[PDB]
């Protein structure tokens, strides 16, 4: 078995294998880099996502989100509270602001520990889930917008065409902004671009681990558990990698800058936060692998989740038992 210890790998694709979007992820799982739950793949220095990042400031943030904790420096939940529009521009400049700017730091495990020991005591300001590209369309190599439909992949494997579609979001990030412990909708993949700006850290638990983060967070957040059996679709629950490793749940952490890809797989928990202004881009996918995934998916029929149009199709055909119930949940 390629890859038993569940490291993350990182890739370094030529510029003749960046072509076939498909067939590389296929590559990266042959040596075993699902089992981490998220890969690295750093682009050939050929290539770019556009020329320059120079005229963005003028994209809208119609509801940038000030994200409050609640609980401990190391277990807390986080709420996200709507604030007023304001432009990439406007936000760049607050990112920047005495009140949320980066503090001074030696290295990355430096801003690290800081990050955990002083999240819960700041509320920063998340310009998440913006529809969108900042893609170039003349770049044809790895460009998230121009990837297979998740309906298209569903359509070849099982042969039942269904509605929907499947585009990019935005995200644009300031120091101490945070993603909370999720799989993604349906357990499916994500890709993620780092644009510009400072890194990302991320967390990931293994696939084959993932019911250990599970049983944990029930134990961790008891009241939450009680109110819903998929709580973690919330995606308000943090959980720290001191907390993990006293709890023995088997986990890993990376750092992603900008230029490079991230790659979650199917049912690879991840939680991660924000070095300062940054902006990336991401969206789900699907390969033939995913379908057993998809069918097992754990669902939220509580009400809290939400989710998209499409997820109706991927209920409603591959778990028509679940699908009366999920869809009361989201009624
Ligand atoms: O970047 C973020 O805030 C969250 N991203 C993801 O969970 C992802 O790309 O799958
Ligand atoms: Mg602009
Ligand atoms: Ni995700
Ligand atoms: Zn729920």
């Amino acid at each position: 078995a390629q890859n038993p210890n569940c490291n993350i790998m990182i890739f370094h694709p030529t510029k003749e294998e960046f072509n076939d979007f498909d067939k590389y992820i296929a590559y990266m799982e042959s040596q075993g880099a699902h089992r981490a739950g998220l890969a690295k793949i750093i682009p050939p220095k050929e290539w770019k996502a556009r020329e320059t990042y120079d005229n963005i400031s003028e994209i809208l943030i119609a509801t940038p989100l000030q994200q409050v904790a609640s609980g401990r420096a190391g277990v807390f939940t986080q709420y996200h509270k709507k604030k007023k529009a304001m432009t990439v521009g406007e936000y760049r400049h607050l990112a920047n602001s005495k009140k949320y700017q980066t503090p001074p730091h030696q290295n990355f495990e430096d801003l690290e520990r800081k990050y955990w020991k002083n999240r819960i005591y700041n509320s920063p300001i998340y310009g998440a889930d913006i529809s969108g590209s900042l893609f170039d369309e003349n770049t044809k190599q790895w460009n998230l917008g121009h990837l297979g439909t998740i309906q298209d992949l569903l359509e070849k494997e099982c042969g039942v065409v269904i509605e929907g579609v499947n585009t990019p979001y935005l995200y644009f990030g300031m120091w101490k902004t945070t993603f909370a412990w999720h799989t993604e909708d349906m357990d499916l993949y994500s890709i993620n671009y780092l644009h510009l700006g400072e890194p990302k850290t991320w967390y990931v638990v293994p696939p084959e681990h993932g019911q250990r983060l599970e049983r944990l967070a029930r134990e961790l957040f008891p009241g939450s558990s009680r109110g819903c059996g998929a709580f973690l679709r919330h995606k308000v629950a943090l959980i720290s990698p001191t907390v993990l490793k006293e709890n023995g749940i088997p986990f890993n952490r990376i750092t992603q800058e900008a230029g490079e890809f991230m790659v979650t797989f199917p049912y690879g928990y991840h939680a991660g936060f924000n070095h300062g202004f940054n902006c990336a881009e991401a969206i789900n996918f699907a390969t033939p692998r995913w379908i057993d995934y998809g069918k097992m998916a754990s669902q939220c029929s509580c009400g809290e989740a939400r989710v998209t149009f499409s997820m109706d199709a991927f209920v409603r055909i591959l778990q028509p038992e679940r699908y009366d119930l999920w869809k009361r949940g989201q009624d």
